[PDB]
């Protein structure tokens, strides 16, 4: 469907607009407890109705943040005052996303390895979530790098890559734009240039899949993980070596068809994910978009702001808009440092 | 784990047994309501656990089945009389067996080729099947044949593939032996030697997944179609060939591990369906056990028999016996006809 | 080795140069046999060394040519006039290039599909090119289009997959540049849509297996056909139409990090040649150098001038000049037709 | 072609006859040299023919040997007394067959891992081979073991199965029996466990592919390794044990359609050679027949008897008829030992 084919088209590039990216505000109940726990907030509805009001509330933010990925129970969630989340994004001109994933099942036999469930039903579920306002979906696969134990196996590979086409040729059948995030991470004490020949492999694997599958990559968007060192290495990769093979490894395997590339922060400190995109972006132009998806990298200090205190509102909301200027201004290869 | 590989590779024996086979009674609500459609039959759950119960509660019937598939609905059931449906199977030595399967849906951008779609809380579903009574699992996939339009494509193989060789994983990890059916469908008015060549193809491509996937053959089944004419042909291929090109297909493809074979009979008359085993016990002995899991090549004359009438019970149920014993024979190559 | 990686690098980015491209002037004995035909000259040694030094040394040529490649006799050839050939191009800076595959064999069992034989000795050879003053290697697979017959088949496209990554791998061991034909030829009356389907699937086989064989696409350069019409057809596609297509399905397949595809012009006429390549490079810029690798269309009208007539070689040379002045204008997009 | 197809079946089947087995003599120059050496014999054509002939003219040899691998400059050879080799193994109703890979080359950028080579110019050769007597042909592939560096690489397995059914299908286009020999070597300290995971993986990498490359297996062989503890290894398995995991793993990847496996010895004793196969054929009857060939497992002793002397004759062959009783015999698991 041609028609079909340009809305996907207009809005993965929409989402991976000149000098915006992605908030990433979709975690789950259990990972939002985990959140709320560290600045001692208790995890009620009303509260995460609260703090996603927070950020979604944010005047200015869509100067910044083109795009807002959501868990189910907020794109169907009211603000305290009782306005839709989506009517608050949509206000900001930032377009609604959706976590469509299951999450992570061990794969028989495997050291661990995970598959993403989640395509049982998600048809319907697209078409649902695109009648409430989401015009873009996201599923997240995982794969862990360990030499010694050839991690990660065939199988895990060869089960992310499939589980990434089969969910993004649905997306885009229900006029979604799918967000492809197979993340490696980062656990090990790997050197950069393992994760780079693995990021390399992987996305090899990722992209003839979607190829097999019948994936418009015009209508799609990767979100991978940054090519650095381990998190048990002890000290970080310089902004330069992560920004040079990070931009190599996509450059060796990923078609300029595709519009954007959002990186996950994984771990990183608000301040790495800004400076490492930006040193990316200083050996601009590039083929594609290279942007940002950002969780806890956009949402740490806003958090430890906020503090549960609603007094602190106004405070983690400034705190909030600095970082979205500051990787706003990253994608544009123009940040100078926080 | 010895101990659960020694338990699935025993009941995969148990069920494939020489002059035993499968009653494949897991109709869902919507396809049994078809057929007690055929004799006017009303589709309340009443009626549904009468005619489970007419074939279950058949006396002598574990001397020719081995194994009962049933539907979810039937494993929790109790026949009008009470009694639990899996304590009538329990009573004549009949392993329960369960569909785990939830149906089929469109892949994207193909000409209507099918994915089956079930993998999504599987684990889960299978141990609690287990405690239920199942010992073996079932998982339809379906291929068409159609040269004009490169019927079955890469993508419908593939994917056929990938959710079985998932499927047989999942159940082997929880104790439930595995029943692989890649069905290629009989549509079309393709030679019986075009249908041998997609069978091989496709039986290939599953056996290297399953192998992929780190499947136990030792603790699996195969329910393959019998290679025919297609449907649209005027006369059926002759017992001799469809005998000869089946058990060719099978010697071309599956590794001799494997313990049984059991067929779908795919719309033959009840009396081909025997014959056309019985021809292929004749070319015996094989490397695996040649046998049935049959549906209405079981079933047909035994509905059309007891009528929705409950008086034509035990009419029905000798006849039920009679096509049993005639597959029992047809295992053993020493069926005469009927 | 981060030595042999630069170099090789180096030169592939030397080859695909703005504004230059490639003469394949690599045609075997009895290639070259038919087109002395056309112009009735018999096909001694002398002729064929008479005919590539008219070529090699055309005056001020090196401007448009970055790289010519030859046959094997020619790279170890001497002009009438006693100057080794490779002498002609090192004084106008053209880089010697060599075809170093075997040609083609039907593959067991197909419908007369093509493997690419030539691994056997190839590293040996290799090294022994490199020494006589070649740096970069062609290697041409071909597949067809016939979709009654479903080519091309698996067994083609992975078949000419496999060779190409192979010859590639073995190619940069040895320091030379490989170029990656994977040609799907014209023949046909297909539209410039299944074209583009089948070159897009195609290309995307190849650039897995190169991944799979360790290229380095930086150090490579790709030589496909442009996405046209079958040439059964009545009208050729536009050249609007065919810079569409040809583009897209690039965009689509091919990783930025490859430096060059420098297209094969298969049996269009010198102008379409040039105005095709000229239309894509008006859509510029891109994330890779379109340039030309031609044969036929750099030459044609020079033999036809020629004429085995040595008195016309100042004529044949001027006429290879303002091909070669065209298509160089058409990488950048400004070549006016002629 | 059905004609073709007979054949290639009716020659497979007589190869791998009960009670019969391969003589591995196709012992390249350099090959051949190290064994003249052990026994301090001068590397002559005179000498290899004197060999040759001992081990061909050897009387009775074709009730145990069904056919003999011949090395190109034998199978165009004559005995020192004039008898060319052929008429020689014609005599003894032995069929002769030839080696027609070129041996092994690195893979670039793999931790030394081998590429067989070979198929350029094989169809045209195996047309020779057969006009001169050849029957059956022989292409030998390698790949290690070593877990610490995930040796079989990816790279190896696919490699090593390209080239393997490639070479299968060529051969069965010149009527020749292809001998698919994908040797595991023993290199290392795995258990026996280990060769057991790898020889099951390979082994469906290497049938799959020969489904995709559409050879026939009712025509085709497997010369296997033996399934066994690494050659580092400080006990070898017991004979039981290598029996049980050997037979197992080609039950797990074999069809059954392949009419026999004829097992490399892979560095063996003579007598563990022996007693290993007949370990294995007390445990049947079996899906397909599991013989023997042998190389220095049916020479050693025959060599180190003839001692280069040429008076030794008689003795080394009456050596070479002990061994070939005794792997006939093991053949049919009734060999007692020696």
């Amino acid at each position: 469907s041609q028609e079909v084919a340009k809305e996907l088209a207009e809005n993965a590039r929409k989402i991976a607009a000149p000098g915006k990216g992605i908030l990433a505000a979709d975690e789950s109940t259990g990972t939002i407890k985990k959140r709320f726990d560290s600045i001692g907030v208790e995890n009620t509805e009303a509260n995460r109705a609260f703090y996603r009001d927070l950020l979604f509330s944010t005047k200015g933010l869509g100067q910044y943040i083109s795009g807002a990925i959501l868990f189910e129970e907020t794109l169907y969630q009211k603000s305290p005052s009782g306005v839709p989340m989506v009517d608050l994004l949509k206000a900001e001109g930032i377009i609604p996303g959706i976590k469509v994933d299951k999450g992570l099942e061990t794969l028989p036999l495997t050291d661990d390895e995970k598959a993403t469930m989640g395509l049982d039903g998600l048809s319907e579920r697209c078409k649902k979530y695109y009648e409430a306002g989401a015009r873009f979906a996201k599923w997240r696969a995982v794969l862990s790098i360990d030499p010694a134990k050839g991690k990660p196996t065939n199988l895990s590979i060869t089960e992310v890559a499939h589980g990434l086409a089969r969910y993004a040729a649905i997306c885009q059948a229900n006029r979604l734009v799918p967000i492809v995030e197979p993340e490696i991470l980062t656990d090990g004490s790997h050197d950069i240039t393992v994760c780079a020949e693995v990021t390399e492999r992987v996305l090899a694997a990722v992209f003839k899949a979607l190829n097999d599958h019948h994936v418009l990559l015009e209508g799609a968007l990767l979100k991978p993980n940054m090519v650095t060192h381990g998190s048990d290495c002890p000290k970080p990769a310089s902004h330069e070596e992560i920004a040079f093979y990070t931009v190599r490894s996509l450059k060796r395997t990923v078609p300029p068809a595709l519009p954007g590339v959002m990186f996950l922060s994984g771990g990183q400190s608000e301040e790495d994910a800004s400076l490492n995109l930006n040193e990316m972006n200083k050996m601009g132009p590039h083929p594609f978009q290279l942007s940002f998806s950002y969780g806890r990298a956009l949402q740490a200090s806003c958090l430890k702001a906020w503090k549960g205190v609603p007094e602190n509102k106004a405070k983690a909301q400034q705190v909030l808009m600095e970082r979205a200027r500051a990787n706003g201004e990253a994608q544009l290869g123009k940040y100078g440092g926080g």
